[PDB]
């Protein structure tokens, strides 16, 4: 809606910085409202839904396997790993790997994640003969979320996002059983609480996958619907903000009230 679109420029000035918007309907394809759909932002965090993707793919094609217990060294921990740091010992399967880096965030389950499937090099290949020949994906944890002011590495676009997403979700690409449990990590996050979780009515449906990088970025990705079932995608990124972390999740849980609002 328009009026949406009102809330995303409000945010543009608040923040001082651009802001990236889609809405996109998950039955059809169609594109439902725009802003700065062809530009480029950072994924940040929000590639991990990628990888786990492309591990489930190979997974499906018997060259992973879920169970596969991984270990791994103080060595491989890096800033941000709540759940890697717990288990130096016992290491983690793939599963567990994937819901600590979707649902937590963990850095390093990410970077081991990466290394499984053959790095940075690998994902992009995977996203590009998906049609996806815009997203690309660079370096490893944390470096991926420097976000230098035009630096095209690590990064999407907002409309190459959503459909990405939307391919994933409900393309024939994964198994039924895959792209399953690939909702079932989204609808379990635990970190994105003050973002769209916020502004969502009961009953709603919501699986998403949040990101904050260096310079103010900030976004989330997001598949929502009303009585306990998705139906559309919508994924919001923004970076180049001064603005503190409160600042940054308030305006983009207020563009989440207008979409709601506008439904
Ligand atoms: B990710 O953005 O690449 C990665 C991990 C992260 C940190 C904070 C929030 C999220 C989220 O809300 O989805 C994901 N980014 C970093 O590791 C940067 C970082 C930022 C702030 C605290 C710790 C790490």
């Amino acid at each position: 809606h328009p009026e949406t679109l009102v809330k995303v420029k409000d945010a543009e000035d608040q923040l001082g910085a651009r802001v990236g918007y889609i809405e996109l309907d998950l039955n059809s394809g169609k594109i439902l409202e725009s802003f700065r759909p062809e530009e480029r932002f950072p994924m940040m965090s929000t590639f991990k839904v990628l990888l786990c993707g492309a591990v489930l793919s190979r997974v499906d094609a018997g060259q992973e396997q879920l169970g596969r217990r991984i270990h791994y060294s103080q060595n491989d921990l890096v800033e941000y790993s709540p759940v890697t740091e717990k288990h130096l010992t016992d290491g983690m399967t793939v599963r567990e790997l994937c819901s600590a880096a979707i649902t937590m965030s963990d850095n390093t389950a990410a970077n081991l994640l990466l290394t499984t499937i053959g790095g940075p090099k690998e994902l992009t290949a995977f996203l590009h003969n998906m049609g996806d020949h815009v997203t690309r994906l660079d370096r490893w944890e944390p470096e991926l979320n420097e976000a230098i002011p035009n630096d095209e590495r690590d990064t999407t676009m907002p409309a190459a996002m959503a459909t990405t997403l939307r391919k994933l979700l409900t393309g024939e690409l994964l198994t039924l059983a895959s792209r399953q449990q690939l909702i079932d990590w989204m609808e379990a996050d635990k970190v994105a609480g003050p973002l769209l979780r916020s502004a969502l009515p009961a009953g709603w449906f919501i699986a998403d996958k949040s990101g904050a990088g260096e310079r103010g970025s900030r976004g989330i990705i997001a598949a929502l619907g009303p009585d306990g079932k998705p139906s559309r995608i919508v994924v919001i990124y923004t970076t180049g903000s001064q603005a503190t972390m409160d600042e940054r999740n308030r305006q983009i849980a207020e563009i989440g009230a207008s979409l709601i609002k506008h439904w």
